[PDB]
């Protein structure tokens, strides 16, 4: 048959190009002025996505053979320490491959040479000491709540000339969220209209459904009901075959029977008082005239994931069959109705007592950057959370990158053995990271380096790489600021994970059959 | 994701092609000696459509493996705050791309050229409250109401003979139209009779449709009945069958059983003197017989959707099951008849009390150019509502567009660094214009260019391009002028489209909102 | 009718295609960190030429049917009036067709774009007018002699390490070859000896023969003798043949013959008291003996191409038989002598009388470089002697360039007929200068051609692009300057030979199609 074989270089070489084809994407990726990808593929994938977070782009695909795929899983793994900010932990992985020409001019001994994965844990070790942090971002935090790493996580993405200050508004949805609770009832969604701010925060939660033409413009001391099952009634699991009954006058009780399903119902919400109804599917129509006459507002085929989001901010309810009213269901009342948002008239949920879940209605231009919005929203409100939970962060903009470089250049003269040579080329690979920064921007990546690496050689932690300015400049200034245990992560993972494929000889793999 | 593998010039050159492609086809429609358009199909179209109107054959097709639907899906966004009056950005967005192959040579960063577009935000702004232009736009209005952008909007269609009239007309259907609701219930059909006149204006809805051969001809103080069921019964999707019955007397009282619903029909019709009843889906024989003698219209398979518009014009009813007569359905009571229009026969519905809602007709020679004209309309009724609300235009024929360029010169060279390149460009993009708008007048496009040139840097807004003469003159006799906020988000929508071409790695379909 | 076809849109091409491939080759080549190129060609061609300058080599070869040879002819013309600097000049005419597929969409005249060049000619008037140049090099002149434009013609060649010291010494052989006498009387050749200094002036004419051993160390009021006929003797007009004689001693006589050929040089020679013979081909053994004795120094095969230098440095002579010598000959008498110069030895004549005739003596490493510096002294004696006669020149560095594109920019919008679409684009060729030169520096080109344009705008003409700066600097310091001829010529020169290639077809001769 054909296993995939493969012999002597060429088992190193299948590592060497996934890694290489990996970075160059990735690359324009990284910092405060990155690009914007899309990508398309076959059945099953509905067209294109387009990523600006590079861990969700490689983790959702396994396009070829060559093996990458294992590599990329683990990113995800520390998306949930805390991930993003901006994608470049696999970059510096991939320039570790690219020396290993240099390892055929050694002449045949690897092994020996994956102690430079050994020195890596003293590079990383010193990347703690060097590169300093921020103190604590102790807790609700006025000032130093955002205008920071969010602001950095957006800059990379074009969004940001109003998108910064969409930014800044979701340390607020943090704040809230934080306690025990954990990460739960969180939703967002972008609306056409023309405003500066773009984007309203609610107390309650949004939706954007309608009852039909007729039924009550607004409700008060609102009740809120929601049904898992339908109020569609007739095919059942048995159809109970074509029916025939002796004469066929009795055909029009099962007319009648369905009245009855009407008049449940209708006393049950007389004395309840019910302002609304949210059902998770198709509304059967006799219903539908009852709920106009009465007062009662309802909706059909609300979205599961906005009633369970609902049900934590109301009280919750039971959710069984048309028994579910009263109180085996919990209501809040404050107030429930239909509002023009400007342009587009949309249902607002408000005022919950219990105050921990809420949304936020994004507005802005309207097209793909805004959709990049709901990209950008979901990295600002698990990033601070995170912020929080740490109580450690580094300065952004490239500044942890270089004052590391500099410490680990005098790694490679002092070990003596077999240590020295695979430690100094590690240390090179921080280089890249600098020169990426600020060619993006759209000044000379030459010029950049140079001044860079005398800035922070002196011991000035917070001055880094400004792109703004075209040279160096203070980060602090900026606001700019990564989570601390990003670059924990990265040094561990970024080491062992790249070590296991170069320190392999083959993969044999195995044949279908 | 990631399957097509096209890098950096060649990625660039299939968003390069799109442009072109595009550009030359609406060449043609820009001016007010445009062009019609004919298109052949095959694969569930039937017909060929003749269409000059650029939004309208865009949406309709996804022709091609190159991008540009998604950029095309985008100027409809345009069409709903105004669309029209010409079709243009479309050519602007176009016209930027191919010096990008000048930029080839400049071998640096795409991006860094980007922040032209930033700087474009500056021209967007400050073509904004330069222009100078018309107030007015009272409300109905004296003689202002047409003879304006709508003829030129036709202008640059084929049916500008006959046509220009009813452009006229348009104006009038758009005075009933204002108020808070902006496009609802307006409807036309196309005539195949000739009349010079070429239209007709109904105060009510226009149909197509017929009960049968009996009936009474014409009904006074109509009542209207609208019902969810149709009027056939048996099958249902439970079966009574086709039945057993044990010795032929007993298949008797089925028929029987039959005429039971012909008499709950005939019973409460005649108490409400109904005069029309309009079903939206099949009929049953029986109850047809009846109607002739009784004195009412009915309509078999009636089109749902001219049945919507229709409740909001009557005053809306509740559609359910043979109980809907009386107070459950609102009838509205003026003139319903079925009136020959030259040729084909149509049913009339007229004088609707609530007057939001209303239809217009129109009538022509008789060809492929008379289809045309449901083509015109679409465009006609846009431009007046925008009209009306922005407050806001500005001189057309290009008048806008050279003001601008002699403006923007000046500020290249001033402008420091990166900005200077940048802004040059965008500046010479706005030249191309006038030389598309003067080759398909007639007249020498070159020679247009320098005269264009000299009356709007003097300082004559009024003075634009007049294609049938060939040379400049004044804008405002002619009546040519594009709504204000056209120019506004023409301005912004065009940089930020152009800046991400070349950022994007590959470029296939669509799914953004 | 057999040859080739080609009108209009295909003639165009042929054109088009020329143009792009020679544009890439000759960028390299231009400013102080250019490249060297060679080419390989087979039969008649003993060598694979390394040509820096660019009208040497496109001169040399028509390699194939493709526009190319007419175009280039022009160049040298231009070259005896000024020629180089840096290759510019092709490279401007060669854009322009560029923007020939937007002047195929443009739809009009084709004829109408070529009003264009006329347009360039009043855009040479503004580049005349628009700029300020140096008003220096009055004659000889002390410091402002060198240490400018042949450094910057020496700067797109490679051997500058070193060479810039030579090039400054370039300006010093001019100043003797300055006024009525003619331009040729220029010998150099490179010599294997090492110094700091590697190059050494001669007061006269340096030559690489010996006669021997034997022969007078130095000549004094010395007289020269060179002969067209060769001091050997025996064969004559018709083979004297095989021949045999009466006696074995008769052949004695033959012998006896050749003393009497001896006899007749001695005694012309003696009267005269020549110092020197010089003769340009083979030598016979008798004479040499004499001219030892005689205190005379003959020189074997000397190369024809010093001898007729000398000619004209000595005073010159007819050459004709041994009736030679006296009055029929004239010759200078400073020194003559062989000194040691490194390794090999050399003769050397100086202190000529006639002083219009001089030598420069090159020393160097030896490679593929040294070599070089005999394409780099070309271009070097060159620009001097048109530099102090013209009483003008223009600010280097790309000064000249910017300036006049800033004002070319205004005029096209403002100056009314064909001639504004036509004159723009003649504007944005100056544009690629301030790139080339920036690019063969190696600086990212966008920022180097946006900073350059503000500065040159502000109103400095001494301020330009400073290759060794990285920015934009003060041209004057450095003291770069060019020559003023090279900026008369290339201006009406590029106008008229860009008109002529689209006019034409073909390219001149080679075979059908």
């Amino acid at each position: 048959a054909g296993a995939d074989e493969e012999r002597a270089e060429t088992a190193r070489l299948s590592s060497f190009i996934g890694a290489i084809a990996i970075g160059d994407l990735v690359k324009s990726t990284l910092g405060p002025k990155g690009m914007d990808k899309i990508l398309l593929s076959s059945g099953r994938d509905a067209s294109l996505m387009v990523t600006n977070d590079g861990a969700t782009i490689l983790k959702n695909i396994g396009v070829d053979n060559p093996a990458a795929k294992v590599l990329v899983d683990m990113s995800r793994v520390q998306d949930d320490e805390v991930g993003d900010g901006t994608t470049s932990v696999t970059v510096l992985a991939a320039e570790l491959l690219r020396e290993a020409e240099s390892l055929i001019a050694k002449k045949i001994h690897p092994q020996t040479i994956i102690a430079g994965w050994r020195e890596a844990t003293k590079a990383a070790r010193q990347a703690l000491l060097n590169s300093a942090v921020d103190h604590g971002s102790d807790e609700v935090k006025f000032r130093q709540d955002l205008m920071n790493i969010a602001g950095t996580t957006l800059s990379s993405k074009l969004l940001t000339h109003h998108k910064d200050h969409f930014t800044k508004l979701a340390v607020e949805a943090v704040l809230r969220l934080k306690g025990s609770g954990n990460l739960e009832a969180i939703h967002v969604i972008k609306k056409l209209g023309g405003s500066l701010a773009d984007s309203y925060l609610d107390e309650g939660f949004l939706l954007d459904k309608k009852i039909g033409v007729n039924q009550p413009k607004r409700i008060e001391n609102a009740k809120i009901l929601i049904a898992n099952t339908g109020m569609d009634t007739d095919k059942i699991k048995i159809f109970g075959s074509r029916v025939r009954v002796d004469s066929t006058a009795k055909v029009a009780e099962i007319e009648h029977a369905e009245k009855e399903k009407m008049k449940e119902k209708v006393e049950r919400i007389l004395k309840h008082g019910i302002n609304c109804f949210i059902n998770r599917q198709l509304i059967y129509n006799y219903p539908e005239q009852l709920f106009g006459a009465a007062g009662v507002m309802a909706i059909e085929h609300a979205d599961f994931v906005g009633v369970e989001r609902l049900a934590l901010v109301t009280g919750g309810e039971i959710a069984s069959t048309f028994d579910h009213p009263e109180l085996v269901k919990l209501g809040s009342c404050k107030l429930i109705e239909e509002v023009m948002i400007g342009e587009d008239k949309l249902i607002h949920f408000s005022g919950v007592a219990l105050g921990e879940a809420c949304t936020i209605v994004l507005r802005g231009a309207t097209q793909q950057i805004l959709d990049e919005a709901e990209r950008s929203l979901h990295d600002a409100l698990c990033v601070l959370a995170q912020t929080v939970k740490d109580s450690r962060t580094v300065y952004g903009g490239g500044c942890s990158e270089m004052l590391m470089a500099h410490a680990v250049t005098q790694l490679a003269s002092r070990t003596p053995g077999k240590e020295a040579v695979a430690m100094e080329s590690y240390a090179k690979a921080l280089r890249m990271l600098p020169t990426i920064i600020a060619d993006n921007a759209g000044y000379d990546s030459a010029d950049l380096v140079a001044q860079l690496r005398a800035a922070h050689s002196e011991g000035k932690t917070t001055a880094g790489l400004d792109m703004k300015e075209g040279t160096i400049g203070d980060m602090s200034v900026l606001g700019i600021t990564e989570s601390f245990q990003v670059k924990r992560q990265v040094l561990l993972s970024a080491a062992e994970a790249a070590e296991v494929i170069l320190r392999v000889d083959n993969i044999i793999k195995a044949a279908p059959r």
